[PDB]
C-alpha cells in the first residue's frame, strides 16, 4: 500500500470532518499565495491578478468528481505552463490499472463528502497517497489551471493541485519533461526516441507499447527561444507535450498505410493536413473504419499518417511500467 504524504491520512481527516460537520482545510498546502507560487504566479504578479480561491461545492450546484469515466478529454490546459504534466495524465487514462491506482474511483461530492480529496502519486521511488482539499483557484467564476471539456467534472483540477502540492506551488510546474510525469503516474521509465533516427519498426514498437499501456508523448524541437508555443502553418504547436494516444493500419488507395493518434492537451488546435479530422483522406477509407477512427470534434485530438508524424515531429516518448 502506498505510503501517506507527510502523515496525512485521507480516510481518518474525512471521517474526523464528517463528524465534525466542518469542511477539511488542508494545513500542508493551504489556498495562499504562496501555494500558486513565486515569481511568475508570484504574489505581486499581474497573473496573479483576481483569482480566488473555491471549492466546487462553492461554484456549481451540482459538482462531479468523475463524468462519463476518468478520459483523456477531461484534460483541458489552463494557464499554467505544465503541457508535460497534462501530457501524462491525459496518457494515463488509457491504461486502466494504472489510471485507477492514481485517481481512486468513487470520491464524491456528494455522499461522504467533506472537502477532502486523495490520489496516488509515484514519487522518489515508492507509491504515496496525497491527500488535498478541494480549494481550487478560479478566475472570473472559471477554473485558471486544468479543467475538463465538462465544466463540471473535477477530478483532474483536483489531480493537478495534488502534484502542484508535491512540488511546492503550481508555478513549480511550469516548464518541465513528460517523462517526469509518465513516471511519476507509473512507476515505469522512459525511452527516448530521436525521429530523425528511429528505428525501421519504430511504427511496431509504438503500436505494442500502446497495447501494453505505456504512455507515450511527441514533441517538435524548437531552434530558439522564440519558437517556443510557435504555432505552424498546419496549427501544430513547437515545444509542447503532445500525448501519443493511438495507432491503427487502414486500408488506402490500393496500400496499408499506417496512421498515428495524438492529442494537444490544450483540448484544441490541431493538425488541418492529412488525416485531420474534416480531411479528404477518411472517404477513400472502409466505413467502418471511418466510423471507427474518425471523430469530428475540435477536441485536441487528431490522427496523422506515420509517414507525416515522422516528418513533422521530432521526439517520442515512450514509459513503459515492464
Ligand atoms: C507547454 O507547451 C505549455 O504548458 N503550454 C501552455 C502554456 C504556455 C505558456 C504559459 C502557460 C501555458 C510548455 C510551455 C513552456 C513552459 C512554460 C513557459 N513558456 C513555454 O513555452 N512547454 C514545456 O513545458 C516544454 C515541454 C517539453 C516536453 C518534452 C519535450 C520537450 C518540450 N518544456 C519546457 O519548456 C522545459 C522543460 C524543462 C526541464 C528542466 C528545466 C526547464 C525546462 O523547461
Ligand atoms: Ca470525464
Ligand atoms: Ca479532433
Amino acid at each position: 500500500n502506498a505510503i501517506k504524504y507527510l502523515g496525512q491520512d485521507y480516510e481518518q481527516l474525512r471521517v474526523r470532518c464528517l463528524q465534525s460537520g466542518t469542511l477539511f482545510r488542508d494545513e500542508a498546502f493551504p489556498p495562499v499565495p504562496q501555494s500558486l507560487g513565486y515569481k511568475d504566479l508570484g504574489p505581486n504578479s499581474s497573473k496573479t491578478y483576481g483569482i480566488k480561491w473555491k471549492r466546487p461545492t462553492e461554484l456549481l450546484s451540482n459538482p462531479q468528481f468523475i463524468v462519463d469515466g476518468a478520459t483523456r478529454t477531461d484534460i483541458c490546459q489552463g494557464a499554467l505552463g505544465d503541457c508535460w504534466l497534462l501530457a501524462a495524465i491525459a496518457s494515463l487514462t488509457l491504461n486502466d490499472t494504472l489510471l485507477h491506482r492514481v485517481v481512486p474511483h468513487g470520491q464524491s461530492f456528494q455522499n461522504g463528502y467533506a472537502g477532502i480529496f486523495h490520489f496516488q502519486l509515484w514519487q522518489f521511488g515508492e507509491w504515496v497517497d496525497v491527500v488535498v482539499d478541494d480549494l481550487l483557484p478560479i478566475k472570473d467564476g472559471k477554473l485558471v489551471f486544468v479543467h475538463s471539456a465538462e465544466g463540471n467534472e473535477f477530478w483532474s483540477a483536483l489531480l493537478e493541485k495534488a502534484y502542484a502540492k508535491v512540488n511546492g506551488s503550481y508555478e513549480a510546474l511550469s516548464g518541465g519533461s513528460t517523462s517526469e510525469g509518465f513516471e511519476d503516474f507509473t512507476g515505469g521509465v522512459t525511452e527516448w526516441y530521436e525521429l530523425r533516427k528511429a528505428p525501421s519498426d519504430l511504427y511496431q514498437i509504438i503500436l505494442k507499447a500502446l497495447e501494453r499501456g505505456s504512455l507515450l508523448g511527441c514533441s517538435i524541437d524548437i531552434s530558439s527561444v522564440l519558437d517556443m508555443e510557435a504555432i505552424t502553418f498546419k496549427k501544430l504547436v513547437k515545444g509542447h507535450a503532445y500525448s501519443v494516444t493511438g495507432a491503427k493500419q487502414v486500408n488506402y488507395r490500393g496500400q496499408v498505410v499506417s496512421l498515428i493518434r495524438m492529442r494537444n492537451p490544450w483540448g484544441e488546435v490541431e493538425w488541418t493536413g492529412a488525416w485531420s479530422d474534416s480531411s479528404s483522406e477518411w472517404n477513400n477509407v472502409d466505413p467502418y473504419e471511418r466510423d471507427q477512427l474518425r471523430v469530428k470534434m475540435e477536441d485536441g485530438e487528431f490522427w496523422m499518417s506515420f509517414r507525416d508524424f515522422m516528418r513533422e515531429f521530432t521526439r517520442l516518448e515512450i514509459c513503459n511500467l515492464t
